[PDB]
C-alpha cells in the first residue's frame, strides 16, 4: 500500500502513523535521537503494560497511565513519569490514536534511534483505557528478585524474559533515585543500545556517585554512573546470574530477545488478531558503534563472577 506522501506500508490502516512518526522524532526525539525522551519514552512502555494483574486488574498495554495520569502519577513506584506523561498527552490529544497505541509507537519509534537498536513489531488498534492501574503493581529498585520475579511472572514473564527486558537499562538514566545527581545513566553508553549495562553491573562497587544513603541505590563502579540495588542482586542472584552474563558481548541475542519480549509486554492486557500489524513504520535503528568493553583502568580482576556454570568472558579494555 502506498500513502498520500507516497511512502509505502503492507496495511494501508498502518498510513496515518506517518504524521505521527514524524512529529514524534522531531519534537519529541529532539531530531531522531537516542536521548532523555527515548529513555523515558522506553520506561513508560514498561510503568503502563505491566499494570497487569490478573488477581488485582489493571489492563495491560491500554494507555491508562496517560488516560488516569492523576491516579497513576502519584504512585510512589511512578517517581519522574509525569514528566514524560505530560510530554506526551500532546501529541495524544493532537493525533487520532489511541494513548495506548501511542505508548507503544513512541517506544518503538525512540528504540530504534539507538545505534545498536531494534525494530520492536508494533500493533496498531488499542481501545481506549477504561481502568487506572491499581497500585503495587511497578517493580522498585528495593525490591528483592523474589518479589520481582513473582511479581513479572504474575504478568506472564519468566525468570530470563525479566532479563531480556533488562536490556532496556543499556539506554536509561535516573533522577528520582538520587536527586541530587538526576539524569545519571545505568551504563556508559545511555546513547548505545549494548551490552556495557551488563558488563558495569557485574563490576565491583567502588563509590556512590552522588549521596550515599539512598534507598534502591548500591554503589557505582564508575563516577556518572548510577547502580540499582535491583540490578546489583539481578546480576548476582543464582536465578538470573547466568542469564545476566550470557548476554555480556551478545549483541545477536540482546536485540532478538529484547524485541520478542517487548513485543510481548506492549500486548499485555491485548488481543493481537484484534490489531493491524504496522511493524515496517519503525525506522531502522542504526548498527552498533563498539564492541563493548571494560573501561579504562578496569580489569577482568574487577569483575564479580557469578555464574558458576560459565566464566566470565574474556573482554577488551581500555589503556
Ligand atoms: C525489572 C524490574 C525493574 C526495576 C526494579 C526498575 C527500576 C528502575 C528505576 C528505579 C528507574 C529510575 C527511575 C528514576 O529514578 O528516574 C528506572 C529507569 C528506567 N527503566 Fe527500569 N526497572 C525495571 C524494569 C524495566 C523494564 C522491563 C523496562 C523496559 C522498558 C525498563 C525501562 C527503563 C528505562 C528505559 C529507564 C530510563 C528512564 C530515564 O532515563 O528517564 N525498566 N528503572
Ligand atoms: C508489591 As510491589 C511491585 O509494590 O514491591
Ligand atoms: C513499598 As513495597 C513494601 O510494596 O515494596
Ligand atoms: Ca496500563
Ligand atoms: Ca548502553
Ligand atoms: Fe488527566
Ligand atoms: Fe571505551
Ligand atoms: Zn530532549
Ligand atoms: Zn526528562
Ligand atoms: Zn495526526
Ligand atoms: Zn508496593
Ligand atoms: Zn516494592
Ligand atoms: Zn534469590
Amino acid at each position: 500500500a502506498t500513502c498520500d506522501d507516497g511512502r509505502t506500508t503492507a496495511n494501508a490502516a498502518c498510513c496515518i502513523l506517518f504524521p505521527i512518526l514524524d512529529d514524534i522524532q522531531e519534537n519529541l526525539f529532539d531530531g531522531a535521537q537516542c536521548g532523555e525522551e527515548v529513555h523515558e519514552s522506553l520506561r513508560l512502555t514498561f510503568h503502563d503494560a505491566i499494570g497487569f494483574s490478573p488477581t488485582l486488574g489493571g489492563g495491560g498495554a491500554d494507555g491508562s497511565i496517560i488516560a488516569f495520569d492523576t491516579i497513576e502519577t502519584n504512585f510512589p513506584a511512578n517517581a519522574g513519569i509525569d514528566e514524560i506523561v505530560s510530554a506526551q498527552k500532546p501529541f495524544v490529544a493532537k493525533h487520532n490514536i489511541s494513548a495506548g497505541d501511542f505508548i507503544q509507537f513512541a517506544g518503538a519509534v525512540g528504540v530504534s534511534n539507538c545505534p545498536g537498536g531494534v525494530r520492536i513489531p508494533f500493533f496498531l488498534g488499542r481501545p481506549d483505557a477504561v481502568a487506572a492501574s491499581p497500585d503495587h503493581l511497578v517493580p522498585e529498585p528495593f525490591d528483592s528478585v523474589d518479589s520481582i520475579l513473582a511479581r513479572m511472572g504474575d504478568a506472564g514473564f519468566s525468570p530470563v524474559e525479566v532479563v531480556w527486558l533488562l536490556a532496556s537499562h543499556s539506554i536509561a538514566a535516573a533522577a528520582k533515585v538520587d536527586p541530587s545527581i538526576p539524569g545519571t545513566p545505568f551504563d556508559s553508553t545511555p546513547g548505545v543500545f549494548d551490552s556495557q549495562f551488563f558488563i558495569e553491573t557485574q563490576l565491583k562497587g567502588r563509590l556512590f556517585p552522588g549521596t550515599a544513603d539512598n534507598k534502591g541505590e548500591a554503589q557505582s563502579p564508575l563516577q556518572g554512573e548510577i547502580r540499582l540495588q535491583s540490578d546489583h542482586l539481578l546480576a548476582r542472584d543464582p536465578q538470573t546470574a547466568c542469564e545476566w552474563q550470557s548476554m555480556v558481548n551478545n549483541q545477536p541475542k540482546i536485540q532478538n530477545r529484547f524485541a520478542a519480549t517487548m513485543s510481548k509486554m506492549a500486548l499485555l492486557g491485548q488481543d493481537k488478531t484484534k490489531l493491524i500489524d504496522c511493524s515496517d513504520v519503525i525506522p531502522t535503528p542504526p548498527a552498533l558503534v563498539g564492541a563493548a568493553h571494560l573501561p579504562a583502568g578496569f580489569s577482568l580482576s574487577d569483575v564479580e563472577q557469578a555464574c558458576a556454570a560459565t566464566p566470565f568472558p574474556a573482554l577488551t579494555a581500555d589503556p
